This record gives C-alpha cells, structure tokens and sequence, in this order.
C-alpha cells in the first residue's frame, strides 16, 4: 500500500574516560567553515576511536566524511605514530552539508 516509515533515534548515545598525563597528542581537526575539533589519544592507538568520535559529535557518518593527515589517506586502523603524528598537529577532514529528516 505504498507504504513507508523511517527512525533512527541514535545520536551514537556514549560516553569515554581518560586518565590524567602528559603522555598523549591533540590533534586539530578541520571541516567546518570556521571550527576545529580537537582530540586527545594515544602514540600507540588507532584512529578508530578518534574518528568515531568525530562523526558522533557532528552526528555525521564515517563514510560521508573522510580522513587524511598531510595530504594522505588514513585508515582507521592505521596509528598516529605510524604516521609519525607529533604533538599539536593538524587532521585533513571534510564536513559536508547533509540535513537529515530524522532528530535525536
């Protein structure tokens, strides 16, 4: 009966925890038009988190946006010391305008 329906009431719901050193790296993150995320992680962890983070705070998806450090594509699973990823350095990131029909 020509009939449809839509929800997706997640705006990725979820908490993290870190713990208080000196032993980590933040990097700067640009997309928007005039704002910059930061984030702290570890020399030895991957990007993973990192990322997924970024999409829950913009509410975006990881594959409508896309990563890159020094002009290079970066994967997840790759690490921030692998990349030799120093201390205040700078992410690659594209935040496209996409509306959503849908509200958390």
């Amino acid at each position: 009966g020509s009939s449809g329906s839509s929800g997706m009431a997640d705006e990725k719901p979820k908490e993290g925890v870190k713990t208080e050193n000196n032993d980590h790296i933040n990097l700067k993150v640009a997309g928007q038009d005039g704002s910059v995320v930061q984030f702290k992680i570890k020399r030895h962890t991957p990007l993973s988190k990192l990322m997924k983070a970024y999409c829950e705070r913009q509410g975006l998806s990881m594959r409508q946006i896309r990563f890159r450090f020094d002009g290079q594509p970066i994967n997840e699973t790759d690490t921030p010391a692998q990349l030799e990823m120093e201390d205040e350095d700078t992410i690659d990131v594209f935040q496209q305008q996409t509306s959503g029909p849908s509200s958390g």
